């Protein structure tokens, strides 16, 4: 039951951000500049359904 | 050959910020609110040709 997840606040919905941080894909994949301005872009989809 | 520059992040392509920083004109031309504004705007519009 239990799982880490941003809190609700009043600009967005429920975040996922559960496993393997989004962070560390930059360095271990090495993505260009055009890649990394997608990161945010999948940060705002995961979101949890009931 | 050398020249200052923003790193590329994930979100934005190569900003030049060569000379003469954006933020100097505010106390030696005394721009009102509608122009500080803009200042953001024309600082992401200097991109590097290649």
């Amino acid at each position: 039951t239990d799982y880490t997840r941003i809190a609700a606040s009043a600009l967005g919905p429920e975040i996922s951000t559960e496993g393997m941080p989004l962070f560390s894909l930059i360095e271990s994949l090495e993505l260009t500049e055009a890649e990394t301005s997608r990161l945010p872009v999948i940060q705002d989809s995961m979101v949890i359904q009931k």
